[PDB]
């Protein structure tokens, strides 16, 4: 576990139907993600800079370069995936080969309930990530 | 105070329910306790070598029998308890009379909320058994 | 550096918060102290008489007072203090011009987490002054 990770500038993409994980869900998320990762030393400092729905692979290029080219010093995309679906690759396509962007994706199931286990889940994945 | 203690091989296994004592509340647990330790010449040297969630008072004796015949130079094992429980008094049994084991108890709340006095706390402890 | 200085009688006052300079902080500091110091032929003896925490500069003569009343032949009170502070011209005021005490101070930073460099720091300090005095 590293100590000494701040989160500062981070946002959020949701390409889960509104329908099934509405904002409601996203923000309640959001503040429970933010009290874990302070608890276990890695703050979330703020809202993040942008939370926006997308649909479909073809929405993720075009969304990602517009958050680099919007958001100065961008630590982390948090994506919410619908279930199993070809966004994760293109996502990771984008991220990872084309752009430089960290991303971490977590499934839609786990915002609209959150649990402790899950959030935990997260906030070990974005520590080392990020670490 | 003893100096010249390191605890290289160590152990933690936690009685408390995982949705209260989440595994990066564990990670973070560690980290401060490696950095108090390690300042105060009492080094807990690495990640633990096992680290287990079981329930019970009833699962003390086959978990600390697999741990000591699966981790030679076992020096240590850190034990998190959920308040007052039989467990306590289990944990005495099994590990100071039926296998030779040293064991160090410490309430789930001291690490799902840590304190520089908890953690101070818990190395005197430490040094007294191993010293 | 003077030869054959025994320190039999000692204090800590901590003007830091214990949630900065904990119990197993000043114990390992202690001991640190208690082992360079008698290697270098100037023993520090013993536990403490006296390791108490206090707040603020208004908490200083109170304690001394005590301290000198208190504990007949006590040599030194090594006295922590967070760094820059008014605790620490309080802490010569009463000392060195009300009431003849031998203080010592050390920054918090030393005793969170010792070294042999500044635990040889601190004994060449305590040496210059109390070798030779009564
Ligand atoms: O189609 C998918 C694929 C994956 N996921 C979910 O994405 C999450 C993994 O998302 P990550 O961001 O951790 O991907 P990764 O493993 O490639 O990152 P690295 O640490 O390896 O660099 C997991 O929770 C998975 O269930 C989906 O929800 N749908
Ligand atoms: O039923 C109990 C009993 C004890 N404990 C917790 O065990 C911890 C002590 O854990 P120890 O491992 O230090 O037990 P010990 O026998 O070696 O030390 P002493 O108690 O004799 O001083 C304490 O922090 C206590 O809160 C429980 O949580 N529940
Ligand atoms: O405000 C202060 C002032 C001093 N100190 C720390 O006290 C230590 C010295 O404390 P001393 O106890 O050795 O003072 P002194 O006899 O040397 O008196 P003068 O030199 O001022 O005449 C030094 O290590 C310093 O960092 C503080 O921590 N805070």
């Amino acid at each position: 576990f590293h100590t000494g990770i701040e989160i500062k500038v981070w946002a959020i993409a949701c390409f889960a139907p509104q329908r099934q994980c509405t904002e409601v869900h996203l923000k309640s998320f959001t503040e429970q993600l933010r009290k874990i990762s302070r608890d276990a030393g890695m703050p979330i400092q703020g809202q993040p800079c942008f939370c926006k729905y997308a649909q479909g692979a073809d929405s993720v290029e075009p969304m990602f370069r517009h958050l680099k080219n919007t958001y100065a010093g961008l630590q982390l995309v948090v994506v919410i995936l619908p279930g199993k679906t070809p966004v994760y690759a293109e996502v990771k396509r984008v991220g990872d080969t084309v752009l430089g962007m960290a991303t971490q994706c977590v499934q839609m199931k786990n915002v609209q309930r959150t649990t402790p286990q899950t959030l935990s889940n997260l906030c070990l994945k974005i520590n080392v990530k990020l670490g």
